């Protein structure tokens, strides 16, 4: 059965794409460089202000590629597949305000969807140390509070207009699962940083914390959390982006604490999937337009669970 | 004679520039400090993770500088002179399969060269320590077998990826003589230390850099050799550190070593040179760039 994103959530896509997703980042060049060993003048308190600005594919510059169009319309696929599991599961997990994902009704949904939509919108490059990020959530959650006290205050009451606007945010000393309307965001775009993040990130933790796919199983269970996984493979690679390949094989072998790996192993069991190599083609496909996006993540069949 | 990179070699050269040494290292940032009064403090396990993570030339970053083409490229070089010389010596090292150098041939020695272009190309920072070294080995070595066994499997055979991956991954406990290509895997990557290292390192060292090379190739090929590399080195726009056996005496190194390798290499004074970013990027950002200038040193009289 498919994931669809209505033409109230589509409208929203095209809108944020336009402003936002298209656009060039900003905090980039000399003056946004960054020295661990010896402070020098610049604007910058941290690094990766100057990464991954934008490529170029047949000619045409795609900006921000890493936190473009493909990878903010996939999140709004994950959380409706989350929804889905977390109302199958005996007992979900309950967030800070006592409420949890099986709570949600299909409306709520699309009001994340929506959301979901501006979550990374914000960016003004690819930095990701704490000043940073959360200068470019704070803009995103205004940019959503700007749009949507315009355009949809018939969908959206004043209370779930800050709600919202709070998840985009992500101030400060705030709970990763404050609600679950947070927490689906949260676990959504978690789950689209296996695209990039190492083999310890994604099945081993560090010290504390645990990886993203154990996570998924925790919550999910092993089947729904796997399946979760490959689901996201799908897209990554419908979208044109390198699907890394899994190799249990391998973690022994990454510096982690053994304890730490057999953990993983006895949660993840033994695992071995093939790689692919990025398609340019699919990249721009994806990045582009909103239209061309969602065609490429129409395209992947959901789980069979999936209803 | 020049030392000829194949085409098949230059095809593999651009896919690992293009996937990999153009990328910036991830293993960095704020997570990736170390402080050693406080070794689990964040994600590091020792220094170096955000070391020279890139230097910015002309306006464009150049990642990862010190383990970038120009630093992979130059040991392809290495490691077809090194089998020229092997030929020459009356008993050639053997590994530890019973092999030498001079038992590999010419398609072996560009094998060889497409697995060195993987040799560094899973580091993910300039970290030092063993955890670190060994993670990064680790990941080029399955980066090569996945690439290969895509690409390659014309070329290479399934027991030659195994082969060649072993040798990217530089397990503990591995030899490093355990074969023939792994060997000169190893000492090309060696040679171009020469470039960042004390003459403690180079000279006076376990056995020193030069005074290995004199031992497997003879004094005049084994000063050949550095040579060679010192050319690669301002070819390609890197700062070429002085030599200055005077200087030997006054290290702080004991009195015997540096007795050692003055008779192992002789008295020995060459020139330093300044970086030259100019050519430091046009090596740097393409293969033809780097491959240009490495043709434009000569190569020793005897290769």
């Amino acid at each position: 059965m498919p994931i669809i994103l209505d033409s109230d959530v589509l409208e929203v896509a095209e809108y944020v794409y336009k402003t936002r997703l298209s656009q060039p980042y900003t905090e980039v060049g000399s003056e946004w460089e960054y020295n661990y060993k010896n402070p020098t003048a610049t604007f910058a308190k941290g690094d990766g202000h100057n990464l991954q600005r934008y490529i170029t594919i047949d000619g045409k510059q795609l900006h921000r590629p890493i936190h473009g169009l493909a990878h903010t319309m996939r999140t709004l696929m994950y959380s409706q597949l989350m929804y889905c599991s977390s109302k199958k599961q005996p007992s979900p997990h309950v967030c800070q305000d006592g409420r949890t994902i099986a709570d949600l009704s299909e409306l709520d949904l699309k009001k994340i969807n929506i959301a979901q939509l501006f979550f990374v919108a914000g960016r003004e490059s690819e930095a990701s140390y704490g000043d940073a990020y959360h200068r470019y959530h704070l803009y995103g959650a205004k940019q959503f509070e700007e749009y949507a006290r315009k355009h949809l205050t018939h969908l959206f009451s004043e209370e779930e207009i800050r709600l919202y606007s709070r998840c985009i945010e992500d101030r400060v000393g705030d709970s990763f699962d404050g609600t679950p309307e947070g927490y689906i965001i949260h676990l959504s775009h978690m789950i689209d940083l296996m695209r990039c993040k190492s083999p310890v990130e994604v099945f081993l933790g560090h010290s504390g914390v645990s990886g993203i796919v154990p996570t998924l199983i925790h919550l999910f269970g092993k089947q729904d959390g796997l399946d979760i996984m490959h689901y996201a493979r799908g897209l990554f690679a419908a979208t044109g982006e390198a699907v890394p390949y899994i190799d249990s094989s391998e973690w022994p072998h990454l510096g982690v604490d053994l304890s730490r790996v057999q953990r993983a192993l006895s949660i993840v069991g033994d695992i071995n999937v093939p790689g692919q190599e990025a398609d340019s083609k699919k990249t721009a496909q994806a990045g582009f337009s909103v239209d061309g996006c969602y065609s490429a993540l129409t395209s992947v069949p959901t789980p069979s669970w999936y209803e």
